[PDB]
């Protein structure tokens, strides 16, 4: 398994966050994967991993 | 104003996660989340950013 150490604390914010503390031995779960706090257009935002999405640029 | 667009669907198995479809256009909150999904040593589970969780591993 894996293991991380918390260098600070984290105060969670949505029930989605874990609230941690500095010195706080967590467990990486899902393979150290990536994940990115997104909001979808009901309003609603949330955890997604990063793999699956492209970026999107408008040149102005 | 970040925005990125699902490649891929994305089935949310818990509660602390968000799903996706195809096609489905999101809000990139920051813009380097880089979230893992950690778990407590009593047994709770969410995410917390990276930045703050130093990897564990055998000395040397």
């Amino acid at each position: 398994k894996k293991y991380a150490k918390s260098k600070y604390d984290f105060v969670a914010r949505n029930s989605s966050e874990l609230s941690v503390m500095k010195d706080d031995v967590l467990e990486i779960l899902d393979d150290r994967r990536q994940w990115w706090k997104v909001r979808n257009a009901s309003g609603d935002s949330g955890f997604v991993p990063n793999n699956i999405l492209d970026i999107m640029r408008t040149p102005e």
